[PDB]
């Protein structure tokens, strides 16, 4: 038994949404691969990633630490953002220092939090597709795809642990480049989806400083703030075609993996390193705002000694980026290093009483590439979800029970001053344990960048990148 090691394989999707996976009940018929591996599993309701950015969320997760701490808080490359240190403990490091076999494929995108595993660098394999644009992100997906295949179609050394990093459904944000501004969109053939019950803003005076103003600080808002409902019903459903595009090359992965016997002795995770807006709160892609279309990840895993649970376990709140490190170890029989601050969700995966767990959850944004610097911090407890933004002071409040889709915030309505309060010492609370330097923070918002009625159908001129 215990010297009998699993292999792990780690699949993750850069802007995969829990709505487009059929596992969390939303949307059909986009994932049906990775929808019959939560089957065989258990998927997590509440899975909050630590930034909703490429950058610091992949950094942050394969260190199993939070953004403030790895200090890679944006998109930019060195040296705005420096390598993390190699005496810090990765996945990796744990993983190949224990005698794993640990390989790494696709995006990296992890300012050295990737140390420890042979990452080989896809190569693009260049399609036409009918019916959506489909540029350099679906092209390196079918590098990835062939490469992971070929891999596990003969594992070279059991025990492995291997990351398969896709970029679609990435490829959205090119298809908001084709279709920017005023524009008649291209017909495509399928069923249209609808537009999401939470698509409008119902007082822009009631959200913080940064969120209004998210048309001039983030290029793809700024393309799509003019859009009419039709744009966004169409770029929903070029959302959905990539993430079809995806799960077909999951289904690949996994194909190759079950090929051998390998595969019975594999456990396998399906998350991703952020969400996308699709059109909640009118918003395209991954900026600023917190909310759970972005922050909230699929997180599932199933495979040997982890028990099939029919219903998402929404009774603990989740952080994937720092409990996936101490969850594999966990499952590996790898000791973790007492400086992470993650939970092994190892006993709920096998059926057994989680005694520790998360009082709270926690997101941070710093910027994307410095043109805008507005810090943030949310802070999902039990039932509310709680943010803050520097810049003016600005608070959010949710009842994420009667108000799932964030439709009403909360903070300025003395009834809820003592749950907005309460939630406040919730991030005070962080703030002290984490270290993070929050409070000591510096606001850096150009006010032309600020400069219109608030909201995005009111949006003049060519946003911050541009001036
Ligand atoms: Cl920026
Ligand atoms: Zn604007």
């Amino acid at each position: 038994r215990q010297q009998e090691k699993p292999n792990f394989l780690i699949i993750q999707c850069d802007h995969l949404t829990q709505r487009v996976v059929g596992a969390y009940g939303q949307t059909q018929g986009c994932t049906l691969p990775i929808d019959e591996v939560a089957s065989r599993g258990v998927i997590f309701s509440n899975a909050y990633v630590g930034c909703p950015l490429s950058q610091p969320s992949r950094a942050a997760l394969w260190s199993g630490m939070m953004p403030h701490q790895t200090n890679v808080r944006s998109n930019s490359s060195e040296p705005v953002n420096t390598r993390l240190p190699e005496n810090v403990p990765t996945l990796g490091s744990l993983f190949s220092e224990s005698g794993y076999e640990a390989v790494h494929f696709g995006k990296t995108h992890d300012m050295g939090s990737l140390r420890g595993f042979k990452h080989k660098e896809p190569v693009a394999k260049p399609f036409t597709d009918p019916e959506f644009p489909v540029n350099n992100d679906s092209f390196l997906d079918v590098g990835t795809c062939e490469d992971a295949v070929a891999y596990l179609s003969n594992p070279p050394k059991e025990p492995f642990i291997c990351i398969a990093d896709f970029q679609n459904p990435h490829n959205i944000c090119g298809f908001i480049g084709e279709n920017a501004g005023v524009h008649t969109d291209r017909p495509i053939s399928g069923p249209l989806p609808e537009l999401p019950d939470n698509f409008d803003v119902e007082d822009w005076s009631n959200i913080p400083t940064p969120v209004q103003y998210i048309c001039c600080s983030h290029r793809r808002m700024t393309q799509a703030a003019h859009w009419n409902e039709e744009n966004y019903r169409h770029y929903i459903a070029a959302f959905q075609h990539y993430t079809k595009m995806v799960s077909k090359q999951v289904d690949s992965v996994l194909k190759a993996l079950y090929s051998t016997p390998a595969g019975r002795n594999t456990i396998v995770v399906i998350m991703a390193d952020h969400g996308d807006g699709m059109a909640s709160h009118r918003m395209v892609t991954k900026h600023i705002s917190f909310y759970d279309e972005m922050t909230n990840v699929p997180f599932i895993f199933a495979g040997p000694g982890i028990k099939q649970q029919k219903k998402p376990v929404d009774h603990l709140l989740t952080q994937p980026t720092l409990d996936l490190l101490p969850t594999l170890c966990d499952l590996a029989g790898i000791a973790v290093p007492a400086e992470k601050a993650g939970i092994s969700l190892a006993p709920t995966l096998r059926g057994e009483k989680q005694k520790k767990s998360h009082p709270y959850v926690v997101s941070e944004w710093h910027s994307e590439y410095e043109y805008v610097t507005t810090p943030g911090r949310m802070v999902r407890g039990p039932r509310y979800k709680y943010t803050h933004y520097l810049e003016g002071n600005g608070e959010e409040l949710y009842d994420m029970k009667k108000d799932p889709g964030e439709r009403k915030n909360l903070a300025k309505d003395p009834k809820y001053s003592k749950i907005l309060a309460e939630h406040r010492a919730l991030l005070d609370d962080y703030i002290t344990r984490s270290k993070d330097d929050y409070r000591s923070l510096k606001v850096d918002a150009d006010p032309r960048c600020r400069n219109h009625t608030p909201g995005y159908p009111s949006h003049e001129g060519p946003g911050a990148r541009e001036i």
